[PDB]
């Protein structure tokens, strides 16, 4: 039993809710919140810009030190950093950005990072300003993640389409 509330159960391990991931994280304080990161951990917009804003830029400060030490992530890769005031940890995961011409097959690799964590709060990878088809992202999530994932979808109209079209 966990404190996530109001989720629709899509499968044995995948749950979904129309919710602002920022507000969800502040309420639940999950062990792991997933960020929709880029390889430079430059949290300027989309989910990443919103999460970073909620940390008063502490996420960005920590991220800049991480990049200065380690260099950029790989597309499809991840790193674990602090969750600041939002969660114990933040798993920064880089899905392919279609508006950069990145290979959509890497979306499965991106979701594989979730399997290293028993329970996560997360957005749909490569959705929003990353330009992938969210119905596809949900399909890959369900077919790749085996741990317990609670998906927050910001857009109510998109949420209704994902549920109604879910096979
Ligand atoms: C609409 C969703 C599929 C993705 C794509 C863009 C933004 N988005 C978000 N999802 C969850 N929580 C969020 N908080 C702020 C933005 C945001
Ligand atoms: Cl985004």
């Amino acid at each position: 039993v966990n404190s996530f509330s109001g989720y629709l159960k899509l499968t044995d391990n995948v749950y979904i809710k129309n919710a602002d991931i920022v507000e969800e994280a502040k309420k639940v304080k999950p062990t792991v919140v997933v960020n929709a990161a880029n390889v430079y951990l430059k949290h300027g917009g989309g989910v990443a810009g919103a999460l970073n804003k909620a940390t008063n830029n502490a996420m960005q400060v920590e991220s800049d030190d991480y990049i200065a030490t380690n260099g950029p992530l790989k597309v499809g890769g991840s790193c674990v950093l602090s969750g600041h005031n939002l969660a114990k940890h933040c798993l920064h995961v880089v899905g392919p950005n279609v508006n950069k011409g990145e290979d959509i097959q890497l979306l499965k690799s991106a979701y594989e990072n979730f399997n290293q964590h028993e329970v996560l709060l997360a957005p749909l990878l490569s959705a929003g300003i990353f330009g992938a088809d969210p119905i596809h992202s949900l399909r890959v999530c369900v077919d790749t993640v085996r741990t317990n994932v609670y998906l927050a979808v910001f857009d109510k109209n998109l949420y209704d389409k994902l549920v109604s079209s879910f096979l």
